């Protein structure tokens, strides 16, 4: 038995684009008619503040560079001048059937993989993974820079059966820490619901609303788009923000990156907090890959040892491997 | 061995908002909440030729024929109403905290050395000096750039906001406080203690700043000026463009934040010529020159690399400069 040359898993925990709207705290309960946050433009001139490569470090060339115009246009999203609360609303489906691939050559391989995933789901629930996922919904990881420096964040999660709410949670995203996966009662109810979604035992749809109290006219942070560089005189646009029909917005995959930041089991540390579930789990901001393949805790090494050769790894690394299967991805050679 | 991170990036602390401008009467400024905003509106203008000509176009037929064809332009102007002499400028400010910690770093040994360095700073010398100077720049009205020039009465009002209600209010005379002389006060040092509490994570600082500037009935206010995609259009279209938010004239947030970090008196030219803004390479654009060259050794990158990599701590004043650059933020690294 060997690996299939094609494996492909579809993602569970399938979120929507979060849309941003602004208003007043303690009108927070009536945040249904709040106007959107519009991506706008302003002009920018900067000065020379990057490093110099010691051949542009002559003083006359530097002063000629400073006398040069350095203009460009950027996109900004701010709250209004009479609105101090940011509202961020997305939805989320938990699907389940989280070990069945969607494109698999080798029929013996997918049989032994389903045996292994079914063994996991038999002797352990999706209980730890749903506990961790419901933490990352309970705090406001999906408010990336919008949470940074906010004085009051709260999260409102409504489970939706029809055009109607089954159950409503209301959390306090600053009391629920960014590090400690603690214990709570309503959070354990949400973890039971997400674990019933991941196991295949019900329909899970969430309405995740989060309110960050920021300040009047302060800047909010939609996720940034991708533009190509040209040599336009006196400023081509240097920054594009993402939006929908005239409303600033966060990409769905950035929210989904916040929700699968449950990995505290990597060999470096766990006082450094959870990192996101990636094969050979890498952080792009810190520029390095935790969980290298040569120090054998990689997803591919653990999966090859555990499916092809029956070497069951440690329990926490099994949580990591099943978290990669809930993530989805393009596997195989 | 230790080397610099090939990617460094710091998020800005002390981040202001856009300053919306409104107008009314002095001694009505104690109820200045429903003042109408200064609106940007267009007017025609028609100059003559006044450029410094070369020594080829100074023939009298050419110059007279240039006067024969005048330049017709549309500009936009922001004035006060003709029965309103006080300019109100209002913005909020957040002093975040966590200054030395980068937001992108390739080399996690360099990251720990930089964090040890900033913690050695904050433990030895707090944010007292920096917040004292930033409180000067809030207390005088630098963020009124040309709105302040020639005004006779500037009054700054800074509130602190815990929930939508005022924790503590300050009032100032921004012309009694200098533009150059960092003197000592008591309310200003209370504001400095608040900002130094904010800069080190010890608390929450949100500051509603309002600056009244009595100018004169009908006079001109100066919002910040936008950029044009003028594509050689027909016979002088709109050439000057001002900034507004919702038909209400405004200043950019980065121009205000420039005015807040005009702290740097430590550049090797003179403290006597007054403070410049805390940039790397000390670059002042209107002067056209770089104070604090990298050829001399008071640059941000030279001081930062000597104080982080090679353990050579600079003078205390240059430590205030380097920590103020980290509060500024920016894309450092190669």
């Amino acid at each position: 038995l060997s690996t299939a040359s094609v494996l492909a898993f579809e993602r569970k925990l399938d979120p929507s684009d979060a849309l941003m709207s602004a208003g007043a705290w303690a009108q927070r309960d009536a945040s249904q008619e709040w106007p959107a946050v519009t991506v706008r433009e302003k002009s920018v001139r900067g000065t020379i503040s990057n490093r110099l490569k010691t051949k542009d470090r002559d003083p006359a060339k530097l002063d000629a560079s400073i006398q040069s115009p350095n203009l460009q246009t950027v996109d900004v999203a701010n709250l209004p001048s009479d609105a101090d609360t940011l509202k961020v609303r997305f939805t989320l489906r938990v699907l389940g059937g989280a070990g069945t691939p969607s494109a698999c050559n080798d029929a013996a391989y997918r049989d032994k993989l389903l045996q292994t995933v079914a063994t996991y789901v038999n002797d352990q629930g999706f209980a730890e993974l749903a506990r961790r996922y419901a933490h990352n919904l309970a705090n406001a990881r999906f408010l990336w820079r919008n949470r940074v420096g906010a004085e009051a964040v709260e999260v409102r999660i409504n489970h939706i059966r029809q055009g109607e709410v089954a159950r409503a949670w209301r959390f306090d995203a600053l009391a629920i820490g960014l590090r400690d996966f603690k214990a709570d009662a309503e959070l354990d109810a949400l973890a039971e619901l997400i674990a019933s979604g991941l196991s295949g035992s019900g329909h899970v749809l969430l309405e995740v609303v989060a309110f960050a109290r920021i300040g009047d006219g302060q800047e909010v942070f939609p996720s940034q788009e991708l533009i190509l560089d040209k040599g336009d005189k006196k400023g081509q646009k240097s920054k594009t923000l993402y939006s929908v029909r005239d409303a600033a917005a966060i990409h769905s995959q950035k929210i989904g990156n916040a929700l699968r930041t449950i990995d505290t089991w990597y060999p470096d540390e766990d006082g450094l907090g959870p990192i996101a579930v990636e094969p050979y789990g890498s952080v792009t901001s810190q520029g390095k890959a935790y969980r290298q393949p040569k120090q054998k805790l990689d997803f591919y090494t653990l999966l090859d040892n555990w499916v092809l050769r029956d070497e069951a790894p440690a329990v926490e690394q099994q949580h990591y491997v099943i978290a990669n299967l809930i993530r989805g991805g393009v596997f195989g050679e």
